[PDB]
């Protein structure tokens, strides 16, 4: 059995980023109440740090409402993030990274306030949904005095054991999703993900762009399979680039067909999203969402697109701009409906707390 | 693996009842459209039967819009049920069992139309939520011409492999839930679950009472642990009756405390819910639900209470009435907000389809 497995809470980095993605996630987006300043934020982060320290190791939180749901942590992780409004409330604008601001508008955006922004992120990931539901309840119990819930975004991947660790998993459009990514345990990952410049408190942390992206599955069902593959640049079943044979063949962006047109389209998703330098790649760690049906049978499903990077301006915005300005073929069937940005602090040890280097 | 494992679709009984409950479930409640009569119902059930026959074994459905999501069936099962309103639409009123009718009102009820009733049930269970999401889309694709979606209720238990097979699992109140239950593959299970009297088409089937029961978790948090255990009649951690030591000890309903009062309260849940005859028990096969938060951090969570029994009038109603008239202490923290009843036909083989004995 696997319920006893844990991920370390303490370390130079917060868990939940380099951690291989678990089967379930909740992204809890919180707005600070009017009276919540620097002193209140310290009290809150000390509470939440201790909750995570205990629950991730299968021990009840202090004042745990349901202590029997703490054992069997199933690789529970907490990742805390600070939005732009957190720095304002704390009086710490000078410590806010220049790039930590709401993203610029893109033509494809259909953003909704109810899925956007947020002052404080609690990202909770777990291989088990009961453990996760309990961790969320404890988080809200300790946060409620200081914050209001702005949004809660629940997502899933494959259940534990359904696919081998490291095997690429499919999204709700049926596509293999996650082939090209920095790999933990390599110097390129550390360069791409962990902050080294800017405000000193953030060194060893990262940044997160969280975009709720709706999938237009009724339109997708009506699309021709050859057109679906051409829009991405990869085949559906194998995941191989259209220029290759296996999933991990490198896409050949110079290849042309017998008539001279690019094999991978000028506006194919993977062409527009690609960056040459491995050190500038974003870490994509997405979850799928599926929520409810209209009376005439239309789905409400999509992707919780979570991208982690050391620098939003250098590693996220240029890619998103190329997708938008290049007219990504995938935009015919996907629509951004929420967007939020967070600075993710470095990790802590025992006797410390998440955010201590900024708020303490 | 957890992903390649299957459950047989064919047999004397439909799967998903005696099948040990998988990690995820969706209960899809459908209403028949105006033009959907007996002829349209037969066509619909033949379509859904063939979809299930294929998808449960990891093969794409006919005209599958995302066939790459069919492999890794992860113990997918489908269970189809017919509500009271289906029989009038088929012109088969005299084939409706006497006991197939909405439950009578109970004082604790706060039922909502959006969680209640329904002409046709598709219960889809699976160890994997991506497989389940795809199965749901395939079901809706084939049913939407003949029906409208009345509700969709998603629930979860532990992820696969978190606990050993057969071990009792906890609900969102932290309670072990499922201790006293007919065991699949036993004579008592067959007597309690599978219909043997009444209209011939239903023999080998069962009936389902599906109740969405909200847990008042904020009030539950205000309760002391002694009161929580007293309200049920069992200890939280061990699951043992208050009169015993281990989970599977028989409760001693005659034992009294030092004050001469029953150890298991006169209005304790397990006393009011208990039936002496194993052949009259109901099979409880519940799922947990957790859906969204108010701005002030109030949860929307509870139990998808699914009870299967050969006779609702003899096996469900008397228990539910005793909980209501007896003033079950658990009623302080639980509220029924939806209720639906279905007749579940017997299984089929490779030559037939679900409901053929009624609709063919
Ligand atoms: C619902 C929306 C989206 C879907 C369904 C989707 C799907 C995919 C697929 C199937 C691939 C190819 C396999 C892989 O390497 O993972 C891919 C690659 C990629 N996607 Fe997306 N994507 C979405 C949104 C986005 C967005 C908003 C970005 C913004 C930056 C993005 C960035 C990337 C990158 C950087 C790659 C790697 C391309 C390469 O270098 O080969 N994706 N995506
Ligand atoms: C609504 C939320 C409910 C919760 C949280 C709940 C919880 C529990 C718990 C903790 C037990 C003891 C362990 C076990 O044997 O499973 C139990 C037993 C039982 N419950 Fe419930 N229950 C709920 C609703 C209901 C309802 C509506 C019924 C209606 C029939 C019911 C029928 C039973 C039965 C028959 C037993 C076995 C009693 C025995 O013979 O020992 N439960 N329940």
């Amino acid at each position: 059995t696997t319920g006893t497995a844990t991920e370390p809470f303490h370390g130079p980095h917060q868990a939940g980023i380099a951690t291989p993605p678990q089967a379930h996630a909740v992204f809890l987006g919180l707005d600070l109440r009017k009276g919540t300043g620097r002193k209140e934020l310290g009290r809150l982060m000390r509470l939440l740090t201790d909750d995570a320290r205990r629950l991730t190791q299968g021990r009840p939180a202090l004042a745990d409402p349901e202590p029997d749901l703490a054992p069997l942590p199933s690789r529970l992780t907490f990742t805390f993030g600070f939005g732009p409004g957190l720095f304002k409330a704390a009086g710490l604008e000078k410590q806010r990274p220049e790039g930590l601001r709401p993203l610029p508008p893109f033509k494809v955006d259909r953003l909704e306030d109810r899925w956007s922004g947020g002052d404080l992120l609690v990202q909770i990931c777990c291989d088990d949904p009961i453990t996760l539901a309990h961790a969320l309840r404890m988080t809200v119990k300790d946060a409620r005095a200081f914050t209001r819930v702005r949004w809660v975004q629940r997502g899933f991947r494959r259940s534990p054991g359904v696919q081998s660790s490291g095997a690429t998993q499919r999204n709700l459009m049926g596509q293999l999703d996650g082939t090209v990514n920095p790999v933990p345990g390599t110097a390129d990952f550390d360069q791409a993900v962990w902050v080294q410049d800017g405000p000193e408190w953030l060194r060893g942390g990262t940044t997160l762009v969280l975009r709720r992206i709706r999938m237009e599955l009724e339109k997708w069902d009506e699309a021709d399979p050859a057109g679906k593959e051409f829009a991405v640049g990869r085949r559906l079943t194998s995941g191989a680039p259209l220029t290759g044979r296996h999933e991990h063949d490198h896409p050949d962006f110079d290849a042309v067909d017998s008539a001279g047109f690019p094999v991978i389209a000028e506006n194919a998703h993977i062409r527009l999203a690609h960056v040459d330098s491995p050190r500038l790649r974003m870490l994509r760690r997405p979850y799928n969402y599926d929520e409810g049906l209209t009376a005439d049978g239309r789905s409400d499903a999509g992707l919780l697109f979570a991208a982690y990077q050391a620098d939003i301006d250098r590693q996220f915005i240029p890619v998103q701009r190329r997708l938008d300005e290049g007219g990504d073929l995938l935009n015919l069937w996907t629509t951004p409906i929420g967007s939020a940005v967070f600075a993710i602090p470095p990790g802590c040890d025992e006797n410390g707390w998440i955010g201590q280097g900024l708020l303490g």
